[PDB]
């Protein structure tokens, strides 16, 4: 019932692809190559003249966090009142801000830039311990008492900076703990260890 | 007290939208404003979840994070699309309003002489999705999203608002984002705060720059 439009990384479907397939949903995964992007008709037709493209049935949408919170209204990963919503969101885009500096980074300044962005990690990656020690003693979710699009965004913005800087969770016990729980969950956890992501870059120019 | 609170600094800036949505929608707010001086001084940013503003009080619920607060308000106040299928067009339409303003606010920020030019130049391409979506809902005589105003519409609203002081007569390429851009800046509530000295007598960003 779903279709995934991207290309051959993880990058910004990491994520969803995570919910999805924690939430044991079903999906078709349309791989373009650089190739393939490169002949203009596919990347024309894209609202923003990006990837990736959703396809849920008759619906098609555009942006990485339309689609997650697409799924999160949809099946119900989006905390259970308005409050929590808000709470969702407020983590989302603290992810997301995140995520796009570690893009910038990695895209446009690895050489130069890596050695300042691992000294800033720390404070960058404190509000979300922060926000774990405020809820439940940080023993359940990133909000509320069930998983959101939010906890699967995070989780991802945790387990590529682990790769980025080895160690940087050691300091942040509740979000080391939460990695491992969240990743122990038999779905993800299957997922995770599977070709299907293992053999799949990080992002699209081999650095990480 | 007012039950809304905005903690910003004295810019438009990243508030521009929220507040035209509390305006339009007939919503009085608490302004609490920072100066760089008193943001200087460490406290507040230190108490911040991100360690930045806009800062906003609903009640007891304090929220950080610009887009957070308008899906907030939004769905607070029912400006989020009439079903599931609607509200997920609206958040696509955000979004792609959030990745404009970032560039933006990269050109203003950080290469507003070496990058205007170039920036200028690519803009048309950037604002074209923005009008194929209004030219795909009712001839665009509507909404970005729908037959009713949602946080989107706001968010969007300010962008060409912003953009046409960037680049004045960038709309002309553009006949259904220009009307849009009229036909809302005429409803009456959001005429009055868009002329009011609250609005006004805020410069559009931080430093200076238009």
């Amino acid at each position: 019932p779903y279709t995934v439009v991207y290309f051959p990384v993880r990058g910004r479907c990491a994520a969803l692809r995570m919910l999805l397939a924690d939430q044991g949903q079903s999906w078709k995964e349309e791989v373009v190559t650089v190739e393939t992007w490169q002949e203009g008709s596919l990347k024309a037709s894209c609202l923003y003249g990006q990837l990736p493209k959703f396809q849920d049935g008759d619906l098609t949408l555009y942006q990485s966090n339309t689609i997650l919170r697409h799924l999160g209204r949809t099946l119900g990963l989006y905390g259970k009142d308005q409050q929590e919503a808000a709470l969702v969101d407020m983590v989302n885009d603290g992810v997301e801000d995140l995520r796009c500096k570690y893009i910038s980074l990695i895209y446009t300044n690895y050489e130069a830039g890596k050695d300042d962005y691992v000294k800033a990690l720390p404070g960058q990656l404190k509000p979300f311990e922060t926000l774990l020690s405020q809820n439940q003693g940080g023993k359940t979710f990133i909000v509320g008492d069930q998983i959101s699009f939010a906890d699967y965004n995070l989780l991802d913005l945790l387990l590529i900076h682990e790769v980025l800087a080895p160690g940087c969770l050691d300091a942040f016990p509740l979000l080391s703990a939460y990695v491992g729980r969240l990743s122990a969950r038999p779905k993800l956890k299957a997922f995770l260890a599977s070709p299907e992501y293992v053999n799949l870059p990080i992002n699209g120019n081999g650095k990480q």
